[PDB]
């Protein structure tokens, strides 16, 4: 056995970490946690945190059920400059890297804090570093630390906001393994779980008739449609995403059913596309959203999503038929 979730640190940052000290990064970390609850729906482990006198004076390695997921450093008394794209020239001190974007960084004195600043950098703190590297890595494990525990404790807290919903739900019609599995569908794919009313409303209904996890989620995220359109385009602005060429949509419906299918190499050529489409969006300043019809959208996101995990396939029936659609990136032959 070991911690779900766990942080190894050597001897200099164990101020930040004491209690009985400053504690600055354990207030950074109970802030981490509650904005994750209440913005992704689930609350994450706690971190247990330990001093390992193997590790450097100033580095720390972010576990997760045993497995190193994360490491950096952190320097108490001085700061990290970072160069947010637009920042002009260098300065003197560590030239590292940004531990949750990767961005070109500096750790410099506390001194040369307002030189950084008008150079263009965002200057931060030690416990700032640390807590920005763990709070990146929670949202991107996510899913995996969403363990079967985590949905119990899950399951009782919300069966005091609708009783009748979980008692004759769980686990007589959906088991705590059935719904464990859906809800952490939906977190790898990075859809909120707020709404569990929603959620265990729309098992209640489709869980009779259909047991297989997938197909549940595949009902489960129509049901919450508006969330997901309003996560990716929050208000009333255009929605910006990427589609894919007519003919290929057509074709790829062909393939599942009768007829079909498409050469390997065009299976190559719709991943290197999604590729160019993707790093397209982000220079339209546009999402990294390819949407595509409902019976392609588990099919394209488990093909495509397996080298490019950061791209995010909705379906048709999951957009709000009420907003402004102007495809922005496509993928052809
Ligand atoms: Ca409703
Ligand atoms: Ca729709």
């Amino acid at each position: 056995l070991e911690d779900s979730l766990g942080m190894e640190v050597g001897y200099r940052l164990i101020p930040m970490v004491d209690f009985q000290q400053d504690g600055e990064l354990l207030g950074r970390i109970r802030s981490i946690r509650k904005k994750f609850a209440q913005d992704m729906g689930f609350l994450p482990p706690v971190v247990h945190i330990r001093d390992n006198m193997d590790l450097q004076p100033a580095r720390y390695r972010i576990l997760m059920k045993g497995v190193e997921i994360g490491s950096g450093d952190a320097y108490p008394g001085r700061w990290l400059a970072i160069n947010p794209g637009t920042a002009a020239g260098t300065l003197p001190g560590e030239k590292t890297v940004d531990p949750a974007f990767g961005l070109d960084a500096i750790w410099i004195e506390s001194a040369l804090k307002e030189q950084a600043q008008i150079q263009g950098f965002t200057v931060v703190e030690a416990s700032t570093v640390v807590a920005t590297h763990l709070n990146h890595l929670i949202g991107q494990f996510s899913a995996e630390l969403f363990g079967r525990q985590e949905a119990q404790q899950l399951l009782d807290r919300v069966s005091q906001e609708m009783p009748k919903l979980t008692e004759d739900l769980v686990p007589g019609v959906v088991t705590l393994t059935t719904l464990h599995k859906v809800l952490q569908n939906l977190l790898a794919e990075k859809v909120p779980i707020r709404d569990m009313r929603t959620i265990l409303e729309t098992l209640a209904e489709h869980a009779p008739l259909q047991s297989d996890p997938h197909e549940l989620t595949a009902v489960v995220r129509v049901a919450l449609g508006r969330a997901i359109t309003q996560q990716w385009f929050p208000g009333n602005e255009e929605v910006q995403v990427i589609g894919l060429d007519t003919a290929l949509e057509r074709l790829l419906l062909q393939a599942l059913q009768g007829g079909g299918g498409l050469e390997p190499g065009l299976a190559d050529r719709l991943l290197a596309q999604t590729q160019e489409a993707l790093s397209r969006q982000e220079m339209l300043g546009a999402p990294p959203v390819l949407l595509v019809n409902h019976a392609l959208r588990p099919l394209l996101s488990r093909f495509l999503r397996r080298s490019l995990p950061q791209l995010v396939v909705l379906s048709n029936l999951e957009l709000s038929d009420n907003r402004h659609i102007r495809m922005t990136a496509t993928i052809g032959g």
